[PDB]
């Protein structure tokens, strides 16, 4: 028998540093692998949250930096625990745990652990992976180095803890409906008809942050027809931008690190098909094909997309119709406005559009990681087995102040797909 030291929870210093490696980044967060040999660490990756480079912080009446604001505690306040957060690490745990997980179920799902960090385990990794990083993210925002905790996950690209390698496939899928709300007036008549995805293609063309407009439409991948799902796996490969990655035993073969990335170019096709030497059995040219089918029967086989759309149908009225329940939430007069229906409705009711709204902007703005093994899905062409694994990321809170840029972004994108339509 010998003594232990009693539990005690784990904390990363700045000499930790050294033990993690740049994996990617969103617009909120940044994502490292651990390096190391530490068994509490093998097998995930630590998720750590941004700060722009402008942003004031948040503070109550008092002038103490707070978690959510007053608005947002109302709104969120259904689960005691959630608005009682005392940190943005807890806050987004318990977002997924409480809020999410009911509606999309657990399998797919993890909220994730919680582990402290020093101020110079923050710094030290900020530094690192800045080289690592596209410019213009490093431009916008660095680790918040005021966080004193950050978020533990299993890492999706490894079908880990003997079997060989692990392609990863992540998709962003972005919202798979179009409105039918009767708030969009008669001059934007072509959201009903047009996806977002394909309208804000063509205002991302304009500022120049893609090379040219995708081949993906989300309405195929969210049709439930298993042929309408293929076509979509093969425009993403076509244009990844950042709606598509292909991870080899957690390595990046497809896609772009931290941001978009440009069409897949017969010499990138190369590359890739050459990249899945061995994991697919298939004579040189066929491959990735076979890929694409694997990667499709998947997608459709697992039917996650079904509930993930009913999540994003959470916005109800469109963003046309959920800005004038924000006003009311927050009781200001509406600038929208110069209406009835929605502002004689009872504050309960406001309050639950624009939560459900949020919700809905969550769901359509997460990834899904499909992690493949020689369920599982068996290719018709070359007989292979895979085991297969599905599981959600980044499904976010969004700050509730976001929904007068929601609006405003919304004015930008179909009045700038109007003005070109009309040029005839
Ligand atoms: O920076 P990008 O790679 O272009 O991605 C961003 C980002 O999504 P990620 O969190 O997945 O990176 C935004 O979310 P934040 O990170 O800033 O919270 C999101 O904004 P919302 O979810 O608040 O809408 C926005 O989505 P959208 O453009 O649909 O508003 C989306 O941009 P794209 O997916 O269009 O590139
Ligand atoms: N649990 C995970 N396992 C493997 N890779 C992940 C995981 N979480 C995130 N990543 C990778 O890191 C990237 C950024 O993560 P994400 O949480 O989407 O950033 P943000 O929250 O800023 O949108 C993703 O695009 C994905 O490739
Ligand atoms: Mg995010
Ligand atoms: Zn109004």
């Amino acid at each position: 028998e010998v003594l232990f030291q009693g539990p005690m929870e784990m904390i990363l210093e700045e000499k930790d540093a050294s033990d993690w490696i740049y994996r990617g980044e969103g617009g909120a967060n940044l994502v490292l692998a651990y390096a190391g040999s530490s068994p509490l660490f093998v097998g995930k990756v630590i998720r750590i949250q941004k700060a722009r480079r402008n942003d004031k912080a948040i503070k109550n009446s008092n002038g103490v930096v707070s978690v959510l604001t007053s608005d947002e505690q109302h709104l969120w306040r259904e689960n005691n625990e959630l608005i009682s957060s005392p940190n943005k690490e807890v806050l987004e745990q318990r977002y997924v745990q409480n809020v999410i997980i009911p509606l999309l179920g657990p399998k797919h799902v993890d909220a994730g652990v919680r582990v402290s960090v020093s101020k110079e385990f923050l710094e030290c990794v900020d530094k690192k992976v800045t080289k690592q990083r596209p410019l213009w993210r490093v431009n916008a925002a660095n680790v918040d180095t005021s966080h004193d905790s950050a978020l533990i996950l299993n890492d999706h690209s490894l079908f880990s803890q003997s079997g060989g390698d692990c392609i990863s496939v992540e998709i962003k899928p972005k919202c798979g409906f179009l409105p039918t709300s009767r708030f969009i007036g008669k001059e934007n008549m072509l959201k009903t008809s047009v996806s977002r995805f394909k309208m804000h293609q063509l205002l991302k063309l304009e500022y120049i942050e893609i090379s040219e407009e995708s081949e993906y439409d989300p309405l195929d991948l969210f049709s439930g027809s298993k042929e309408r799902v293929l076509e979509a796996i093969k425009a993403l490969y076509s244009t990844p931008q950042n709606n598509f990655r292909v991870f080899l035993n957690g390595s990046l073969i497809l896609g772009g690190s931290g941001e978009s990335t440009g069409r897949t170019s017969p010499e990138i096709g190369y590359a890739f098909e050459d990249a899945l030497k061995g994991f697919i059995q298939s004579e040189d040219g066929h491959r990735t094909e076979c890929f694409l089918q694997l990667v499709s029967d998947a997608v459709y086989g697992s039917g996650v997309l079904d509930r993930l759309l009913e999540i994003q149908k959470l916005d109800k009225l469109d963003i046309e119709g959920a800005i004038h329940c924000y006003y009311d939430i927050i009781n200001q007069p509406c600038p929208i406005c110069k209406e009835l229906s929605l502002h004689a409705l009872p504050l309960d009711e406001s309050l639950k559009i624009v939560k459900e709204y949020l919700i809905a902007a969550t769901a359509k703005d997460c990834s899904i990681m499909i992690s493949f093994q020689s369920d599982y899905v068996s290719l018709k062409p070359t007989n292979q087995t895979f085991d297969y694994k599905v599981h959600f990321i980044d499904l976010s809170l969004k700050p509730l102040k976001r929904m007068e840029s929601y609006y405003k972004l919304d004015k930008k994108i179909i009045s700038f797909y109007n003005r070109k339509q009309k040029a005839e």
